[PDB]
């Protein structure tokens, strides 16, 4: 109870930004997210033991994947934490508990291929789930854990406060499929520019955690350029493992997914910074202000990916 954790000061200063790296240590990456969940939500939220027993059946339940790895859970919490502690006020203390825990849990079990990979391979997980395939498997995991012996980090919620929690963590982890990002920000968009968005509208709240999560999950596209650049090998090591199983079904692959046109990996991280990045964080700015770092550090990298294009690098 009277058990802080503390980082070294170099991380403690450096974890409250918008851009911080959470480090090559694997063994530093749950005391980080421990240490997060102490400051944006309290030393009281959770029993310690069932905490580090959650956290620990969490990393067992994520692949050794190029990307979609633990380091990638804690990334898109850390980035999450960051957005919670610049808008201190604006959020229930159930969702300061769920979204953290919905950062950590949004990928688990993830195998490293898309929806489409899955739907045309014919996976179980794709008569399961017809659409939103991985993000509702990740939300059941999350379930799976939750009800391990020990392991209900939520058991001292009151009936309703504890199905309000599942909720949040549900909606916020199938806001992750990128497919429902396009439609959720143009609604978000419009309902700004009219003076229609209202954060006492519940089915508002739900759009806007939205955001918050797609901005959270993309966030590698807000660090330092070299964090940014070598992130972008791994998201690829992916997508090229991918194309190569497109090719196995007889599929060719989209040029993304393609390992013979990694010349046209530039051009492609232009079309998503202008199509996806960008105005995911203009309109997180633009409905929570104090987000604006990840906005500028968006604009910053895409200009990098520029000089890369005319050959400065
Ligand atoms: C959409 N798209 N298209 C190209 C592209 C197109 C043509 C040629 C080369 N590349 C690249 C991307 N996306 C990303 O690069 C990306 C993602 C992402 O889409 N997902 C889904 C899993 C995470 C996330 N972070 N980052 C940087
Ligand atoms: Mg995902
Ligand atoms: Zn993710």
């Amino acid at each position: 109870g009277l058990m802080q954790f503390t980082l070294p000061v170099r991380l403690c200063k450096e974890i409250e930004l918008f851009h911080f790296d959470i480090g090559p240590f694997e063994n530093m990456w749950p005391g980080i997210f421990v240490y997060m969940v102490h400051r944006s939500c309290g030393t009281s939220c959770f029993e310690l033991e069932k905490l580090c027993r959650f956290i620990m059946s969490v990393k067992k339940n994520y692949r050794r994947v190029p990307y979609h790895n633990w380091k990638h859970a804690v990334t898109v919490a850390h980035c999450m934490y960051a957005i919670l502690q610049n808008n201190h006020t604006l959020f229930t203390d159930l969702e300061r508990k769920g979204l953290l825990i919905a950062c950590l849990c949004h990928d688990l079990d993830h195998r490293g291929f898309s929806n489409s990979y899955l739907q045309k391979f014919d996976h179980p997980l794709a008569a399961l789930y017809s659409t939103s395939t991985m993000e509702q498997h990740h939300f059941s995991q999350t379930v799976s854990i939750l009800q391990l012996e020990g392991h209900n980090i939520f058991s001292t919620l009151s009936s309703s406060e504890y199905e309000q929690v599942l909720e949040i963590i549900r909606k916020a982890i199938i806001a992750t499929d990128l497919a429902l990002y396009f439609g959720n920000r143009k609604q978000l968009e419009e309902m700004y520019q009219t003076g229609s968005l209202n954060l006492n509208n519940q089915s508002h709240r739900d759009r806007v955690i939205g955001l918050m999560m797609t901005a959270c999950d993309l966030c590698s596209v807000t660090k330092l350029w070299p964090v940014t650049k070598l992130t972008a090998n791994d998201i690829y090591a992916e997508f090229w493992a991918e194309g190569d199983e497109m090719k196995k079904l007889g599929i060719q692959p989209i040029p993304m997914m393609d390992r013979d046109k990694k010349d046209e990996v530039p051009q492609g991280q232009l079309g998503f910074y202008n199509a996806v990045a960008i105005p995911c964080y203009t309109t997180l700015t633009q409905i929570l202000p104090p987000t604006e770092p990840l906005l500028k550090a968006c604009r910053d990298n895409l200009s990098q990916w520029e000089k890369v294009i005319r050959g400065e690098e």
